[PDB]
């Protein structure tokens, strides 16, 4: 009655969030990071597509500049052709076999040693190449490309580690147990440029899982991106696990999407992109080898709620981090603040005044910044559309800011405007950029408005309630329980924390996977059970029979 | 404080016990009484929407497989309007069923798990077997065991997910809420497990969802009564609307309507690709983005070692192709067999199959298995034994006969194929019929390999071999080829708890029904952070 499968114990792993720093006058991270943003000052690095080892270039050749000095090429690439993504592929599916039967303990060990390298010595690279390519001030980086990242890395090796003592039930004469597969085929991970992190993420999860993954990351954040991925390979990450490919959006989704071998794609980005990949998927459907996973996240056009209970304070200093931090380029980002008549004076005089304090500028060259411009060209644009917009509807009124520049860099003031219709579009329509809508609703009404909340847009990925009664934040809770897939009492809409938050919605918002919790990982996986049995079957009959 | 977290507890369970139905036992009995509760008799079921019994013109009937003279059920085909009133219906109740603890929506399964053990078992068994064709045993392990599992077991992978909850720093709490999927879901079930019905309807109710079931046609007698256990057990109305209905009618419906959000399916590839294809061109009417679950067959293997125990071969591999008449997800349809055992395995499969009885359980408990479903699936399985007379490659070495004129009667069929690539090795049939290649004792590694190259499916499988090098060998080969793989033993019969069910490559989703995770695809869970403490000021101090 041997076994002749033996199955190992698996062990546990302690991991903790990454603690945020403080970078105070004198302290070693904010001299290292002024360093490391004086080392990328006038500097361009030429960035190649990776396949393997092997460095390549394609004729299509692209820059990143520096959203805040636009005359800064902060970073030369290039888009893989076809011809590059099917080599790629096929070079990735030639390594995944021995990747994906390595020990997941082993996998693990990648990601534990890169994070351990993003906290300590590669730490002011990354935030400055976040700062200088993204426009990110210090401590939007430092959240960012330093804590976030490092806990999706230690969170999820722990998740992946741990996910392998979950075992079914074993009965004489037989020993069940789960093998943690990953997918047969390879993963296309497609990453947006506002957080360094998510690419890391998108692409580090799955192959962490055992899978071999396509990367292409944002045009906009190539430059950060370029240097987590050459820290996982540095961290030990064996060649053709993950293709560093940059390319064409619409490219990139044809060539991924017409591989009979595509597995999964690992999305983050607009919601027409992530439904053109879905029916690209459908379409091709009679030519994969098995049914392909599509997770996606697509933004949000998320809300604060106050309540006549609220503290004023703090719906000011929360509302003015969540709408315009970072230039308000967040999927977390309060775009629509609910304010009771009885507190609008109170929160609007608040408001204003804060918001005359608030400084923009260049957040490698003035510390004092609170953010800076947008990320590029085409965001601008559209923004300088919505403050028009702003300007000639009768409904819509600049209460403050207003203003843009882009001789120099793309610079949007913070933007405050009220408006008197609640379906306005500006109070339906994502941004992206610092531009807070402002509805006042009568205090008596504020049971018709939570049903507004609820009703006006596609979305549901943020949302707060600012409130000191219990009733009134129970029946709001209730209220809102599809609005918004991470919610906040008292606290800003923005700022999940890996382990703690996990973040993601749905309705408009995408499939709701929740990355930064303990079930993210199970996309990536494909199990499989085997019972080995230990005696000798019996007859084919059974006793009734007789 | 404005919110306070009521602590989750745990939940134990256990396998329900496989009766052995004994002479004088009181399953057995019961068992008796019941078949003859239904001998000569058809139940008249209704579309259920809510509490309301509804009937369209669209008259259907469900006929028993041994004895197809015998209509057991009369019910009727659910049109556009009803299904979408039954979808207004669901909506307007989800909301409070959604909000209902987790604990409470549970027990509803709990109780309904004990009728199914208890006083309800000889019924649903009955139903099964004369509705279905089952055998005793075959009832026995589904309508009772896999049903009662599935229901007790999700309940406690349901009540435990609750303790999964978020780390909370201070000044903060944390707290994951697994709300049900907003909208509806559509349940598509087969005609080949009873179980398969209540779970694919089942699952998503317990996660707060309300649900759309399309019952198989040819399951419809037993599918009710586990749908009046379910409302009788403590299901409010509006949560699970039972809505036979014309298959395409169907998938047309629920993916037409703006809350649509899952569809569960058990079936046919072709038709799950179909339902995924209507979502995508759909996709700007829905609110959200419907979620699919799809189990869609395999091509199953049993592939034997020269040593192999050959007696455990034989009685394995019968029971694998031929139970139930073959029409199992997880049927061995293809035997890979060394050459050196080959005079063993051939000896032993021609006598045993002699000795297999097919007739009607109900009246014969000798009865091995019994007619297949419908006549849809005779004729299928029919035009396979046809092609196999007619193939040079191919000879039929036991059975091959079939009689459609009293019940769907196909006898169990072994054909050996010289050809490992012929198309009898590569698709589905569904029926009780086996196909054996011989291959060279010294080739055992490129048959591996072709073990997994044939066909596109990847469900079940099973290696029989007592030299350890070589199970670990073919396990390591065989990987991506099985989703429930076997080590000395038959490719079906996987049990709640124990083996999770599924594979991927052509044969679905994998989302593993059985297991701790299946219920995670009906939860779309939402976290919530309450600070406790004013927020301090916008600005930071490395500003200054």
């Amino acid at each position: 009655g041997s076994h002749m499968l033996r199955w190992k114990h698996t062990s546990s792993l302690k991991v903790a969030n990454e603690p945020i720093l403080a970078f105070s006058q004198g302290s070693p991270e904010r001299d290292a990071l002024q360093k490391a943003l004086k080392d990328l000052k006038g500097q361009t690095e030429a960035i190649p597509c990776v396949v393997g080892d092997e460095e390549v270039w394609t004729s299509d050749i692209q820059y990143q500049l520096s959203p805040f000095n636009h005359a800064h090429k902060v970073a030369k690439f290039c888009y893989a052709d076809k011809a590059l993504l099917n080599r790629a592929i096929d070079a990735a599916l030639a390594a995944r076999k021995e990747w994906d039967l390595k020990p997941m303990a082993d996998r693990a060990q990648v990601f534990l040693k890169a994070a351990d390298m993003l906290s300590g010595p590669r730490r002011a690279e990354v935030l400055a190449k976040t700062m200088v390519g993204q426009g990110k001030t210090v401590i939007q980086a430092e959240i960012d490309a330093a804590a976030e990242l490092i806990d999706f890395f230690r969170f999820n090796a722990k998740f992946a580690v741990e996910l392998e003592g979950e075992q079914p039930i074993s009965v004489p004469p037989s020993t069940n147990h789960t093998v943690y597969r990953g997918l047969e085929g390879f993963v296309a991970a497609i990453s947006p440029f506002n957080f360094t992190a998510i690419g890391g993420n998108l692409a580090g999860a799955p192959a962490l899982m055992g899978n071999v993954v396509l990367w292409k990351p944002s045009d906009t954040a190539m430059l950060a991106s370029y240097a987590v991925y050459r820290i996982l390979r540095e961290a030990g990450l064996p060649p053709n696990i993950i293709q560093f490919v940059p390319a064409d959006g619409p490219t990139f989704g044809d060539t991924v999407t017409s591989s009979e071998h595509l597995c999964g794609i690992n999305f983050t980005g607009s919601v027409p992109t992530f439904k053109h990949l879905w029916r690209q998927v459908a379409q091709n459907l009679d030519r994969f080898r098995t049914f392909p996973r599509l997770a996606g996240e697509c933004g949000g056009k998320n809300f604060h709620f106050v309540h006549s209970s609220a503290d004023v304070d703090s719906v000011v200093s929360g509302t003015l981090r969540s709408a315009f931090e970072y230039g308000g380029q967040k999927c977390s980002a309060c775009s629509r603040l609910y304010v009771p008549k009885s507190l609008w004076p109170q929160i609007k005089g608040r408001l204003l005044e804060e918001h005359s304090r608030i400084k923009v500028g260049d957040p490698a060259e003035d510390f004092g910044t609170f953010f800076s411009a947008v990320i590029d060209a085409k965001a601008f644009a559209r923004i300088k559309k919505w403050l028009e917009h702003a300007r000639s509807s009768p409904s819509l009124s600049i209460l403050a800011g207003g203003q843009c520049n882009e001789s120099v860099g793309y610079y949007v003031e913070p933007c405050i405007i009220e408006s008197k219709d609640p379906q306005e579009p500006i109070m339906k329509e994502e941004i992206f950029g610092p531009v807070l809508t402002v509805y006042v609703y009568p205090d008596d009404k504020y049971r018709e408005t939570l049903k507004l909340v609820d009703s006006t847009t596609s979305y549901g990925l943020t949302g707060a309630v600012f409130a000191q009664d219990k009733a009134i934040v129970q029946e709001a809770t209730r209220m809102l329980r599809n609005a918004a897939g991470n919610f906040y009492i008292n606290d800003k809409s923005t700022g999940s924390v890996v382990g703690q938050q996990p973040f993601g919605g749905a309705r408009a918002s995408g499939t709701n996977d929740k990355p930064g919790g303990p079930h993210y990982i199970l996309r990536w996986t494909s199990p499989q059970v085997i019972k080995e049995t230990h005696k000798p079957l019996g007859d084919w009959r059974y006793s009734y029979m007789q």
